[PDB]
């Protein structure tokens, strides 16, 4: 017997609930993806299988688009790449939308693949599509995806025979919109997209009681506070650095619902998020469109230059609690880490600590990882009392959000032991 179950909610479809009390940090479920792919910005920078960045990737010789860190990865990937390769070679110097490559892999994984453990609680067939809530604009976008898919797969899929029993491509793309997980690497960089149908049972809250974390493509679902018997299990679908208006847009546009959580009812934190001079934060918000695109493509030198122009502007500056300023600091910190500018990374990272304490309350994996980054930076600069405080705090968080089953916890424990050797009596 599991400690959770599927149930029919009153007004939000199916959900997952606790069938026994759960404690912070408890592992509730784990899953490989039904299907996944590298995301657009990371294609060619990270390995298509393990989603790690390496100096050197080796191209699939047959398509020259899918890239691997190693023979191990090419071989472990081949069953699930074998049918899409031809399709990728034809389209370049051009490339299908991530959703299309993802659905291609679902369609092959269904037909060709043994049944998937990712579907133990809920299957692809069961996923919500929200078809009766889609607007005309969204339906038009789905129709285009269907046409794109039919072109991409004409190579490997011409008729009903190669698509699953009673398969409707329009409905399948509708499912992909509201059930696609962004896969993040250990450093919380977005690197892939996948389907995890059992995890798609979880409804959303802006103040959730569970969290997911990724270790490569593998997903761990954990409780992040005490949960009572019968309580519905929730995760936050969204970035924490968002006002309630911003959250409302994304939840409507992507998920077709109106959030009734208490944070949305109270507009919790909205005004604190937008402190400082409007002329400046409006312009920073605009600049972040470019900065975030550059970051998604791992263009660190360009990210850093744009961020430095803001952080160290000759013109007016923002408080670090302003969410747009905060996002700029965090992009700059990650750019510096990746460029080996570790002193500079620490200045920006340390500035994010208190805002992150405020905006990622309780135990949130993104805060755990940020605090760990800052402690690591301090450790390697010989700032041992500071590092030890931060590494301990990171562990406080990550023992709950990541747990022993996540490899990053082993890395963190090594840092703690290293630092302790310098501060111990
Ligand atoms: C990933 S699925 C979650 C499981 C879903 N309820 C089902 O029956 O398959 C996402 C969809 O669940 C619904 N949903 C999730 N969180 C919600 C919430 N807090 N309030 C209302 N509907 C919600 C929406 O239909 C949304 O598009
Ligand atoms: O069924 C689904 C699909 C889905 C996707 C996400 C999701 O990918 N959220 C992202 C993660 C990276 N930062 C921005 C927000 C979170 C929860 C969820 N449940
Ligand atoms: O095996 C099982 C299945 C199961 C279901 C539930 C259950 O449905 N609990 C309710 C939900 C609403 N509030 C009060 C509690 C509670 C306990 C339990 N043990
Ligand atoms: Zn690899
Ligand atoms: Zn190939
Ligand atoms: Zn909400």
């Amino acid at each position: 017997p599991l400690k959770v179950e599927k149930f029919a909610t009153a007004n939000r479809g199916n959900g997952l609930r606790a069938v026994t009390p759960l404690r912070p940090g408890e592992l509730l479920f784990r899953s490989d993806p039904l299907a996944y792919t590298v995301c657009k910005g990371s294609r060619g920078v990270v390995c298509d299988r393990c989603l790690l960045g390496k100096e050197k990737l080796m191209r699939c010789s047959q398509c020259r688009v899918a890239k691997y860190c190693s023979a191990k990865c090419q071989k472990k990937a081949w069953p699930d790449h074998k049918r899409e390769c031809k399709c990728l070679k034809s389209c370049k110097p051009r490339y299908p939308p991530d959703s299309v490559r993802l659905l291609g892999r679902v369609v092959f994984k269904l037909m060709d693949g043994a049944p998937s453990e990712s579907e133990k609680l809920y299957s692809f067939y069961d996923l919500e599509s929200n078809i009766n809530k889609l607007t005309e604009d969204k339906k038009e976008g789905l129709r285009q995806l269907v046409m794109t898919f039919q072109h991409f797969m004409r190579e490997e899929i011409q008729d009903a025979s190669q698509l699953p029993p009673a398969f409707d491509l329009f409905e399948a793309f509708a499912k992909v919109i509201c059930n696609s997980f962004t896969i993040c690497n250990a450093e919380m960089q977005e690197v892939g997209v996948g389907l995890y149908p059992s995890i798609s049972l979880l409804n959303h809250s802006c103040d959730p009681n569970c969290s997911i974390v990724f270790n490569g493509p593998h997903l761990l679902l954990r409780a992040v506070r005490d949960i009572e018997v019968g309580e519905e299990l929730t995760i936050c679908y969204l970035d924490m650095l968002m006002t309630s208006e911003e959250r409302r847009k994304q939840l409507r546009d992507q998920y077709c619902f109106e959030c009734d959580c208490f944070r949305c009812q109270t507009q919790d934190k909205d005004a604190d998020m937008l402190t400082g001079d409007e002329q400046v934060w409006k312009e920073v918000q605009e600049s972040l469109k470019k900065i975030e695109e550059l970051k998604a493509h791992w263009k660190w030198e360009q990210v850093l230059a744009m961020c430095q122009a803001i952080i160290s502007s000759n013109s007016e500056r923002l408080p670090d609690i302003n969410i747009y300023q905060l996002k700029v600091l965090d992009c700059a910190m990650d750019a510096c880490i990746n460029l080996g500018l570790l002193e500079e990374a620490l200045f920006y990272g340390t500035r994010t600590m208190e805002p992150y304490r405020i905006f990622f309350p309780g135990s949130h994996p993104v805060r755990g990882v940020q605090v760990m980054k800052v402690g690591k930076l301090q450790l390697h600069q010989g700032m041992f009392p500071q590092a030890m405080k931060n590494l301990r705090l990171a562990f406080d968080i990550m023992r709950v959000t990541h747990g022993r089953e996540h490899s990053l916890i082993e890395d963190l424990i090594l840092l703690l032991e290293e630092c302790d050797a310098n501060i111990r009596a």
